[PDB]
């Protein structure tokens, strides 16, 4: 069953995307997106699939991350954890080459992060703080601890920000 | 403590609200909301609680509605369902006096509707389509079929749209 006007609008909003961003993602103009969100046209099936696929990707990330936290908790039962997020699109792109193909926009990663925070609270009773990467503080921390720039080093830094 | 800038921003966006709408809900200016979302200021405790309470109310509505749909289909055959939503603030207000103190804005009810559609599909493999109330058509439908104004009557009308 195809997605209608309201559904496409609320799918978009659940992803923290603007209409223009959806246009860019689906190869349509902002006006075309607004039209289908106003029921003035039916969204092309490829456009629907693109947004559904992104939501599916985020959902997998939420489940996978929560599973990871749970498995780690079985060895180290810490109930306060950091999850690193990125302050701007530019820094997101610079630091996260492996998310860009499926989640090219920092808004998408932030959306996943919020959903992970919510899920961990509900299912694991773990408090996940969303920690914006502070590049200067992070660099200075790496220099003090002889760390190279990696996801693991970002995490280690983030943990000090709780 | 409490919610930080990024957490408040993505909580807001998950509720499909503009910064101005958060301002209206929490009795602060739009500029103030944007300032806390950019970590220039801290969101007041009362503002955080308003949004978190709204999210909890929606979440309860999602679980209870989906469970209610499952029970319904223990008694009659599973079918593609319509779910009524309200296209303007005025229309939402007119038809939902009992939701207004808890979900004051129609965007919140739409958000609940979208989450219900998603949950029904994933957990029950049940298809739900969102249908905006059209006042003129609904009124004529009630007259033709001898129905009084009720949520059940709105739902019966919405099924004719599928
Ligand atoms: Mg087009
Ligand atoms: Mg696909
Ligand atoms: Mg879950
Ligand atoms: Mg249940």
């Amino acid at each position: 069953i195809g997605l209608n006007a309201i559904e496409m609008s609320y799918l978009r909003q659940s992803l923290s995307l603007s209409a223009a961003q959806v246009g860019q993602l689906t190869n349509h103009s902002e006006a075309e997106v607004l039209a289908w969100e106003n029921a003035e046209t039916q969204a092309p099936e490829l456009a629907q699939k693109k947004l559904l696929d992104i939501d599916d990707i985020i959902e997998m990330q939420v489940l996978n991350t929560t599973d990871g936290i749970e498995a780690l908790f079985k060895k180290e039962p810490k109930r306060h954890l950091a999850f690193v997020v990125y302050p701007t699109q530019a820094i997101y792109t610079q630091y996260n080459p492996e998310f860009l193909s499926s989640l090219p926009l920092t808004e998408l990663y932030n959306t996943a992060a919020w959903r992970i925070k919510k899920e961990c609270k509900l299912v694991l009773e773990v408090d996940v703080s969303l920690i914006n990467l502070n590049v200067e503080a992070y660099k200075a921390y790496r220099e003090q601890n002889g760390l190279s720039e990696s996801r693991e080093s970002r995490a280690k830094w983030a943990a000090t920000q709780l």
